[PDB]
């Protein structure tokens, strides 16, 4: 009676929810440093009546929850193509003034000349980018040691660390790959990149999705077919529902 | 249901939006001084209900982003064709008063004898053209040091320099190779050729597109192959939709 | 899937950036005093998840 | 059911890794001192009910396994070129004071005039290169005994030993082949090159990588055969899937 009623709809969401999930999973593809998220089915409080005499409640998904894993890359070969070796964070200012984290490989210069990326997005420290710095040699630890026009040297015009946390998952995307630091992500540390969980700086390279998609083309065929066997009980239920109401 | 519906659309047009963008791409090669486009997938902001319950929107390309790069470059050999070795953009007026610039290695000659390119666009700043210039003898900094009839002297019959800007993803083509000042184009500067980022002219030369096509001719074969992989979302969603409008 | 996609990815770019090396690399006799470049193919991070 | 959808996802995801393994190993031919590695297919714990009724679980991937032979070279014949006959590792600084260990042929000067390699990775132990000597007379055992202008005599600047270990297959490579002493690495000894496992130096050479391709070209038709017969085992499973949920 409610208790089929639901039953089948907290499976019909589950599985609802999981075909959104690995929907929104496959569709998910360059893009750039992603780490993809996934449900986890968990049931509820059981109800015991006497000692082994239970009830049973719960199939519930708890939450999406990520796979931080550095997935695949490309080779670019741009001064403003920035992959990391590794872990550590990007970090940058929002125009707002609050700041931003990313794994990104795509920045660029303003009208007036700072550095910024993805459009207009200015980076964690600013940098402010001549015109007649001719090649960026960029350290790997945010040396951004260009050579100017008339200045034969790898004149460092910015120092960048890499920014550390301790639950990642805590972070959450707020926006075009970035990130911000949340009460579950951690405590911030912008060390020097190469050590304390920090990379390197690959000049030329992006990063982009950990998007494993005939596994979850199997998970899209597997959720499809457990929606239809929800179906299949949602049937069953109101068969005896309307051979019961002829009764 | 709206869900797998809106991410189904999303997936579809970034993957349709990829095509285009690597189909466009694989056609402009030869064309002269091009820089080429790529669409960058990011995602949207996400939507946490408790500390990490998340909900998580965005496969979204941001925009085509130009790679500004030196391509390919054929030896002419005709004083009407320059090249610029490095960077340094021309500087040529649009018949209707308006500047315009390039990265061009043809240019002409109107009926009443001026300097035009691209079969009647002037130049900036504006040459008059002789008849009886024998020899074309081209200075490396916009020394037009002509040799007339009569004349045995490398007669300096124009003077061009070179416009730099501050961030060139910001110019935007305007019909057959030309560009024109934005607002995220930069500051213009009309330097002298060899300084401040501009380059020398090469004289007998043209510069072409940075096309690289087998590389992005995996990238047709991977776009073509995920567009399918969402078409199978979209199958998968439709079979539940029609077993469940079965029940 | 991703994986073979960039590794189909950067070892094409390898063999490509390897040919145009070898193809500037063989045009250019008869330039005085030259001396000639050469690519090497090198690894990167490799990732260990247990001992 | 749940049986055939595990059975299914293992045996997918071991072909999957069996056909990115076997991607990594063909794209790295001409990687200097380069020992290829490879998967090897395992089952699980196996689970009897009655004395002999059994279930059997896995067919798991461990762990790629590489394979320590030296594999083509090539005479290069320059004094910056330096092969290993035999066995026996090179010891380098890496520039944040860390050790390194690879089989290289390509080392350099810096600015400074320390010996280095790879564009600036400093040697163990470091020796600091003249602009006078002429010739580099490099001894077979780390003799670094070269001619100055002016002093026509081998001038030993610099004594070099080889490391050996105990467990080749602990060493990880660490970035652009190098490697550094882990757990499984075994103990460091560098001991004089030409004893104790280590072998010699031949200037003029390179090592390279030992990859055989085209029996690893089998290896990937094979992979992708079973990657289809898994396909196939998908697709019986489904259409029993899709019939029963029919019935």
């Amino acid at each position: 009676m409610i208790s089929s009623l639901w039953i089948a709809k907290t499976g019909l969401d589950a599985q609802q929810t999981n075909m959104d999930v690995i929907a929104n999973n496959l569709a998910n593809v360059s893009t750039n440093g992603f780490k993809r998220q996934r449900a986890v089915f968990e049931d509820l409080l059981y109800q015991t009546i006497r000692q082994v005499l239970q009830i049973g409640t719960g199939v519930r998904p708890v939450a999406t929850e990520r796979l931080h894993s550095q997935g695949n890359l490309s080779q670019t070969n741009n001064s403003k193509d920035v992959a990391i070796k590794g872990q550590g964070f990007f970090q940058v200012m929002l125009p707002d003034g609050t700041s931003a984290y990313t794994r990104d490989g795509s920045f660029q210069v303003d009208q007036n000349g700072q550095l910024v990326t993805a459009g207009g997005f200015q980076v964690q420290p600013a940098i402010t980018i001549p015109a007649n710095a001719l090649s960026i040699t960029i350290g790997r630890d945010g040396v951004v040691s260009v050579t100017q026009q008339g200045q034969a040297a790898p004149v460092q015009v910015g120092q960048l660390n890499l920014t550390t946390f301790m639950n990642d998952t805590g972070l959450e995307s707020i926006g075009e790959n970035l990130y911000i630091e949340t009460q579950s992500s951690g405590a911030p540390n912008e060390s020097t990149p190469g050590l304390n969980g920090a990379g390197l700086l690959y000049q030329g390279y992006v990063e982009t999705s950990n998007v494993n998609v005939a596994e979850e083309l199997v998970n899209m065929i597997q959720v499809q077919r457990a929606y239809e066997i929800n179906s299949k009980a949602v049937s069953t239920t109101d068969q005896m529902l309307q051979k019961l109401t002829q009764l």
